[PDB]
């Protein structure tokens, strides 16, 4: 009963360690990227690239696309928008079959391309040769290059480049040429004329190759030169737009800085050029007519134009941060090593990117010819900015993860990558993104197959001061009936398994299965606690009322192979009893729970000589309920701990341990403490796999917390655990309260004579065959040796003695009465009639007599008797108890201590009763003194006896 209030007392943090199993081609991606050592990998990629360019141009050289006429109508005529999108998809198809109809296409991606298709069209040959038998390295490369030959409306495909990008440009030039055929701009250099041939729809078929695009752009530049010349008439003529290239477009730290410095220099000059003013004042003079903005809407309703050009500010920040590139070329060992440089370069390219992103905000078929030509000239300067180099996951010994909208992107040897958690088929997986794919899960495509993952959405609202008088006057989950302790929730999103695969194949995602002995299709037995804590994160019963919070951070550690195993392990910090208010005065909270209850029992745990630990449970009046041992096994300290925890539940009990105050056996004891206090911080009993009723007492979501957070700052109490002096716990007859308090030494005869003159009598009991030594301890010491100091001590029984052996071990069994005879007989003392022989003993003059009398008395007083080999460790008293018997542990029936170690544990438990008397007898809240004096124990031992 008393402990059932001690749930949800304080929050606790754990880090959970689990192994990781690589899934799919993740381990290959990792191993492959451990290239180093330079190697021709990039050289062979370049060779594969140029045959891609060749095959592409050759498949499209003398090509002619049928639907081209259909589409060109829709666009040039007088919804047309959807018919164009449709006929564009038809065209994207028509490009792809022409690409797939080329010879050698079915050897794209297949290893079979290594042979003739590369050894024939050398430095290059040795580079190719070097990747025979190593073809899998281009797996990721192939998955990326696959998108060239796709009819899907994606920006990376050959069909999209030609049909969705270039073809509308080509047609828009056809629309512009009306003004150039008019006004007689017969272009300079177009000798003998017939430039009109460029703006017949059919001429586009000749621009499906890079070499036809070059030719088209070159001549159209000549026209634009004459167009720009036509500005002199003082209305204005739209310039022609250039077509983008066929899709053909980081060796060291020395080379890259010149590229950065160079492009930045070209760019800011281009951004200070007339290109920008021409775009702005064309965009202003368009009055917004036929200008469309991001899936789109037209500016014809307005105000906004001049709110838009004032992103001039993107030019100002490019300029500033280009100047800030003085940290690169003025102030600069490798570049990636530099705190500022890496940041200044990223700040620079980012600022460019936002300019491009801002530009791309514009763009339908009827769009304004002049505005969009100026926009295109300016944008051609920026579309070079796909710089997209790196400075790398599993290069390092660890990767740090974040599960949240919070990743820093720099400490440059410890930057956060995204972690995602994915559930499928009752298993748990960990995905960790390559930084270039961090946004793959921001808006994932809607799931369509049956084979899906459930991705964990990590919803956290930190520090609510995020966002109308001052401080004295809804897409989030916030639940209906400051929010800090409700501002966390996990929710789920179905994601199609093929999308996850695509990222792995592309080397953009590193997916692992989270594994422990309990996460297997072959798993058996109860759950390990850390498996349980982990499961409870995702268990809906916790999401409904949070006990377990996932701290957003996590770390992965990688030991690479060296035909040993590639080992990955995961550490996940978590908080348990998240959002509870920490109980201030926990020890009193327990002391007041005990104060209320009569029925409390005690568990005493002691260090033993033959048992490392001995546990003894006793009731409130002193009776032994259970006395159980180490070596009694029917990771060892974990078992005792798990046992002792059950006993606290089973017996409604507190725990009493030795106070290691003034003082190897005592090292495991301190380990046991630590483990025992650790355990009782947060105790969970129900370790079942099915986990049916975890909200009950001691279930996962209602753990008990019976002890205070371990810190070394500890006094004599830690919750239900109390510490008591070890004084005379093992060397005391529990049935009498008797202990050997004689401070003895055979110093000399004078001081031996009136040591033995302190006894009331020394006599023989012929009937019981023992010698009796009667005395009062007061006659021997000034100490307060309990409330009974009168005793009669008898040469009762056998004793085990270590003894002086010329051969240096031995031990023997002695019967003190018969030796006490042999000595008295040797020295002619008349004992047999039962007189008091005291006056006759102290009359002996020889010291040898007293040496041997001391030894016999000492041996009589030797209550604990042991064997070097554990064969025996028992306690025998030399005093008769309430049962007219001499206490002997070997004759125990379980109602008394079985051995000396048990006696220690028993008498430690008894002192707990004394503290229970202290706790109950004090007031609510007052400090409780637990310093038990040696005199109090002897008093308690001699009165609460048996």
């Amino acid at each position: 009963m008393y402990y059932e209030s001690l749930t949800k007392q304080y929050p606790v943090s754990k880090t959970i360690r689990n192994e990781l199993i690589p899934i799919g081609k993740t381990l290959d991606n990792i191993r492959q990227n451990n290239i180093l050592r330079k190697q021709n990998y990039e050289h062979v990629k370049g060779i594969l690239d140029e045959y891609h360019k060749q095959l592409i141009n050759e498949a499209l050289d003398n090509c002619t696309l049928p639907s081209l006429k259909i589409a060109a109508e829709i666009y040039l005529k007088n919804s047309d928008r959807e018919d164009f999108n449709k006929t564009q998809d038809l065209l994207r198809k028509e490009v792809v079959e022409k690409l797939k109809a080329h010879e050698n296409f079915t050897k794209i991606g297949k290893k079979d391309i290594l042979d003739l298709l590369e050894k024939l069209p050398e430095d290059d040959y040795n580079a190719l040769e070097s990747f025979r038998n190593f073809y899998t390295y281009f797996t990721s490369y192939n998955k990326v290059r696959e998108n060239l030959y796709s009819d899907k409306e994606k920006s990376s495909t050959v069909a999209y480049r030609l049909i969705n990008e270039n073809f509308p440009k080509f047609l828009d030039n056809v629309k512009s040429y009306r003004f150039v055929k008019t006004a007689g701009i017969l272009a300079d250099g177009l000798g003998e004329e017939e430039q009109d041939s460029l703006f017949i729809v059919e001429t586009f078929n000749k621009t499906l190759t890079q070499d036809g695009i070059d030719t088209y752009n070159s001549q159209v530049g000549k026209i634009n030169s004459s167009i720009n010349l036509y500005n002199q008439k003082n209305r204005k003529i739209p310039k022609m737009k250039m077509l983008y290239k066929q899709i053909l477009s980081f060796q060291s730290d020395e080379v890259l800085i010149d590229n950065v410095e160079s492009y930045g220099s070209v760019l800011i000059e281009s951004l200070k050029s007339s290109k920008v003013s021409a775009f702005f004042d064309a965009l202003r003079e368009s009055k917004g007519k036929n200008v469309y903005v991001k899936k789109s809407y037209s500016l014809e309703h307005l105000n906004l134009i001049e709110n838009y050009i004032h992103q001039i500010s993107d030019d100002i920040e490019n300029i500033i941060i280009n100047n800030e590139t003085f940290l690169r070329i003025v102030i600069n060992r490798k570049l990636a090593k530099n705190r500022k440089a890496v940041k200044a370069i990223k700040d620079f390219l980012d600022s460019i990117k936002v300019l491009e992103r801002e530009l791309k905000l514009i763009n339908e078929l009827e769009k304004d010819l002049i505005v969009y030509s100026a926009h295109e000239e300016l944008l051609v300067e920026l579309k070079q900015v796909d710089s997209l180099y790196n400075m790398k996951p599993f290069s390092t010994e660890k990767v740090k993860l974040n599960f949240n909208r919070s990743t820093l992107l720099n400490r440059n040897k410890e930057t956060d990558n995204l972690g995602v958690l994915l559930l499928k088929d009752g298993k748990y997986y960990l995905g960790i993104m390559n930084t270039s794919a961090n946004k793959a899960f921001v808006n994932p495509p809607v799931a369509k197959t049956e084979k899906v993952f459930k991705k964990v959405d990590y919803k956290l609202l930190p520090v609510p001061n995020q966002m109308n008088p001052s401080s004295e006057i809804w897409s989030k989950f916030g639940f209906k009936f400051e929010v800090e302790k409700q501002g966390y929730k996990l929710t789920y999103t179905d994601i199609d398994e093929t999308y996850i695969n695509d990222l792995i194949e592309r080397n953009e995602l590193y997916l692992f299965q989270i594994y422990n002995k309990d996460f297997s299709m072959y798993s058996k037995g109860k759950l390990n606690l850390h498996t349980l804590y982990f499961m409870m994160l995702f268990d809906q019963r916790n999401i409904d009322d949070v006990v377990y919070k996932l701290n957003g951070e996590a770390e992965v550690f990688y030991r690479p192979a060296s035909y040993s195993k590639d080992k990955f392990t995961l550490h996940i910090p978590i908080t348990m009893n998240f959002g509870v208010d920490e109980v201030k005065r926990f020890n009193d909270a327990v002391n007041s729970a005990i104060r209320i209850d009569e029925n409390v029992n005690v568990i005493g745990i002691d260090r033993g000589e033959r048992n490392l630990l001995y546990v003894v449970v006793i009731d409130s009046k002193g009776n032994i309920l259970e006395q159980i041992s180490l070596n009694s096994i029917i990771g060892y300290l974990s078992q005792v701990v798990n046992v002792v925890a059950k006993l606290v539940l089973k017996y409604n009990a507190i725990i009493c341990l030795e106070d290691l105050n003034f003082g190897v056996e005592k090292q495991v004891y301190q380990k046991f403490e630590k483990m025992l206090i650790d355990k009782l911080n947060y105790l969970v009993i129900d370790k079942s796999r099915e986990q049916t009723s975890p909200k009950e007492l001691g279930g996962a979501l209602n753990a008990l917390q019976l002890t205070s957070k371990f810190k070394s700052e500890l006094g004599k109490q830690s919750g239900v655990i109390y510490y008591v002096p070890a004084y005379l716990t093992s060397k005391i007859d529990p049935t009498t309260g008797f202990a050997n308090l004689f401070y003895m030494k055979c110093e000399n005869v004078e001081k031996s004579k009136r040591f033995f003159d302190g006894f009331d009598f020394i006599r023989f009991n012929a009937l019981e065959n023992v010698f009796e030594f009667g005395f009062d301890y007061r006659s021997f010491t000034q100490r307060a040796c309990g409330i009974n100091s009168k005793w009669t001590v008898c040469t009762n029984g056998e004793r085990i003695i270590k003894y002086r052996n010329p051969d240096k071990n031995d031990e023997k069994v002695v019967v003190v009465t018969d030796e006490m005879k042999n000595l008295f007989e040797q020295y002619k003392i008349p004992y047999e009639d039962g007189r008091n022989v005291k006056d006759m003993i102290i009359s002996n003059e020889e010291a040898e007599f007293y040496r041997r009398l001391y030894r016999l008395l000492q041996q009589t007083l030797q209550m604990r008797n042991s064997t070097s080999d554990g064969t025996r460790d028992y306690i025998i008293s030399p005093v008769k108890n309430k049962r007219e018997a001499y206490f002997n542990s070997e004759l125990s029936d379980g109602s008394v201590p079985k051995d000396a170690d048990a006696n220690g544990a028993y008498n430690i438990a008894r002192k707990g009763l004394w503290v229970l008397e202290q706790i109950r007898q004090k007031s609510e809240g007052e400090k409780i003194n637990l310093a038990m004096t040696n005199a109090e124990w002897l008093e308690y031992a001699q009165t609460h006896l048996l």
